[PDB]
């Protein structure tokens, strides 16, 4: 069967609560986002299954997620009622100080496991922009 | 019952109305997302009622709200079929100039009445950034 | 007939495809959010029909739009199952350096041709702190 509308609005809400989770620095609902052996890839590596994906949460928050608002725009989601891939952008901004911090391109394969959806891979490709690749 | 696509994409177009409306000086528009019994909570406190809710629209505009762009990302509903929340970003920046002017996380509870959503609370929690917070 | 979720979720898609499509300089899949007959208005002008909107594309690039992330944002649509219009907020950063760019609001006149949405005139009111203006 076919991607419903309310499979949509919850591949986005995987984004969201990826990224409000990680500005809050809520490890357990940024893991809820993940299946059991989901991924996250950056320039940095990746990350893989639930014990990986903690301690990389801490590493990102460490070396340049924290103290930030990570925004998704421009999903386009494409699939069926089970697996899907979404496409979306990632603008990073400070909540300290009126500066930005980073964009990027987001690419995730999503999957419907006992009735809910998962991020199973997601590959965030960062813009030269970031002072960590600087 | 529980929320419908169509539910959760209306309840995420009043912020949208919101917010447009502030930028635009559309007072009328601004006060229509507001159930009568509506009220919008921020650091400078919480206005409640539409007599409260349009002197405090004028009172943003005066003395920061005015001349900027604000933007709504990455929206988290929860609810039934006739009462919901959403947990959402606010990103501010400036239309006259490149600068940014400031960033929120907000809270909204949403009504149905009559077949159509409403505000009754808008909590913003503005990020430290704000120049009048400074 | 009203419009379904799934429609409206195929408009705001034709403004992440534009956008997305722009910030790739996929010239292709920018296209393909068009109707045959449809134009893109700004302060530059207007560009109708598919090769316009082509030299159109590339035109924007060369200026202004090349390097950049293009956003959407607070997407409003009101219509009924074949025509609808959409009104949203486009800003604009800078991919190579932490710069804002722009920021615009954006009307769009959309139609269902063969059960699949197409732009038929985007019109984008650019704010004035664009370096080009
Ligand atoms: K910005």
């Amino acid at each position: 069967m076919e991607l419903t509308a309310l499979d949509k609005l919850e591949i986005m809400e995987l984004a969201a609560r990826f990224e409000m989770s990680l500005d809050k620095e809520d490890v357990e609902n940024y893991l809820a986002t993940f299946a059991s052996d989901g991924a996250l890839q950056g320039f940095w590596g990746i990350a893989k299954g639930k014990e990986e994906l903690r301690q990389g949460f801490y590493a990102m928050l460490d070396t340049f997620a924290r103290g930030k608002r990570h925004c998704s725009s421009n999903a386009i989601i494409q699939g069926n009622y089970d697996e899907a891939t979404m496409e979306s952008y990632l603008t990073v901004v400070n909540r300290e100080d009126l500066n930005r911090a980073g964009s990027a391109f987001v690419k995730d394969q999503v999957r419907k496991i006992n009735g809910k959806w998962y991020l199973i891979l997601r590959q965030i490709e960062v813009d030269p922009s970031l002072p960590l690749l600087q």
